[PDB]
């Protein structure tokens, strides 16, 4: 009860009575109907430029953990696309859960996934984080399916570093990170105007949700399990299934960038 | 800058830069001149009433630390005094110095003290502490000057479990405590409309500054001063100076209980 989560007492199911955004005309995650979700032909090729990325620390904020980069230039960007500006790389983060077969926020033709990887841009326009939440083109985020198969090389360091951030509130030094050992192999995509998936809920989010997943072996994802969402000294709670489900489209488009 | 605090980036002085309510008609702390403050023989007597106080725990939340309380029936209730109602307490906390020179909020006739005790209250009219800080007479505070002279037996059990909470985050169960042990002799006051000393800054407490000062050890202040600001694993900042300087007492008058 004590502040929003994932149990049984503090779940998605009771986010509405603090956050009536929660039962808003755009929120997040949605499921993708492929048969619904169209081709346009008006949509841009995505410019994903993370040559540069310059990550900082790794940390559990008790939600989930968040590898933070250097947002002061143009130096991992994110452009066309449906997009009208240049987004910088804040963060990103994972939603995973108990089991194989369930993790993914978003969802295909209602197929869950075991996990998802959120990388989290804001709009320069608007010249900080803080400013650009409070406007509805503030936010692009660029949404990872995961699939239990091979391992992936480049989750392998950010693994590593998860027993030195166990609790919530601990943090870790964590450079010279390439965001790009975590992209498919294809950026073909469907968008949508969407919100976060978490509190506060704010509609300001310009989803990009990836067609292609990534592999990621058993081993590694027995390590996302490992983690808590308490803090240190406090009773042990896993942190696990930390994924709202899938919410009503309204009256919503997602376009496809791809055949 | 990350956050408030009582450092050179995030202190008092800046404040007012995302709380415009800092510069407002009824902040606190003020200064009591005794030559002002005149006697009001309409108020009725205080009556502290403390022998069923359940405490719970004692916690680090980086801005100082708390002894928490069971608030849900009439335990530890504050009656009386300038008080139309019954108020519950719900934890108490110090504010104190890096020299025996300073460390209260308060201040007599200029006059400061090496700490502070504030023993905080929520009117039960409003049903609970979140719905009473959103009106004017929600909160009563109760506030206890510190001098460094012999030891308080009271205060030592505090002081015994300190370690144990040396960080921001941390916590520790902290039962069979009596608040008791750290009255004065005597419980004249003097009283006024007013603020939170931290933010949010909101102006609903109705304060009870007692006249008479409680001594405790210099070996006891000491420990005080070992508390960390910060995390665990995070670059050490000593919890010291975390107090709010004398604020304009502008159209409001300090009633005094006595003589
Ligand atoms: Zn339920
Ligand atoms: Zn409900
Ligand atoms: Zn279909
Ligand atoms: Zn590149
Ligand atoms: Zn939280
Ligand atoms: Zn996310
Ligand atoms: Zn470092
Ligand atoms: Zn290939
Ligand atoms: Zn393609
Ligand atoms: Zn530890
Ligand atoms: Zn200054
Ligand atoms: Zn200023
Ligand atoms: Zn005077
Ligand atoms: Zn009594
Ligand atoms: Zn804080
Ligand atoms: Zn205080
Ligand atoms: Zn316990
Ligand atoms: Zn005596
Ligand atoms: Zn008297």
């Amino acid at each position: 009860s004590h502040h929003w989560g994932y149990g049984k007492h503090n779940g998605p199911e009771h986010w509405h009575k603090d956050f009536p955004i929660a039962k808003g005309e755009r929120q997040s995650p949605v499921d993708i109907d492929t048969h619904t979700a169209k081709y346009d032909p008006s949509l841009k090729p995505l410019s994903v430029s993370y040559d540069q990325a310059t990550s900082l620390r790794i940390l559990n904020n008790g939600h989930a953990f968040n590898v933070e980069f250097d947002d002061s230039q143009d130096k991992a960007v994110l452009k066309g696309g449906p997009l009208d500006g240049t987004y910088r790389l804040i963060q990103f983060h994972f939603h995973w859960g108990s089991l194989d077969g369930q993790g993914s926020e978003h969802t295909v033709d209602k197929k869950k996934y075991a996990a998802e990887l959120h990388l989290v841009h804001w709009n320069t326009k608007y010249g900080d984080f803080g400013k650009a939440v409070q406007q509805p083109d503030g936010l692009a985020v660029l949404g990872i399916f995961l699939k239990v198969g091979s391992a992936k090389p480049g989750l392998q360091k950010v693994v590593d570093v998860l027993d030195s951030i166990k609790t919530k509130g601990k943090s870790a030094d964590f450079t010279n990170f390439d965001p790009r050992g975590l992209l498919p192999e294809s950026l073909d995509y469907w968008t949508y105007p969407g919100s976060l998936t978490t509190p506060p809920l704010l509609e300001c989010v310009t989803w990009i949700v990836l067609k292609e997943p990534i592999s990621v072996s058993s081993e590694q994802v027995l390590k996302f399990r490992k983690l808590n969402f308490n803090g240190e000294g406090e009773p042990e709670e896993l942190m696990v299934d930390n994924w709202r489900p899938a919410q009503p489209l309204k009256n919503r488009q997602i376009k496809a960038s791809f055949k």
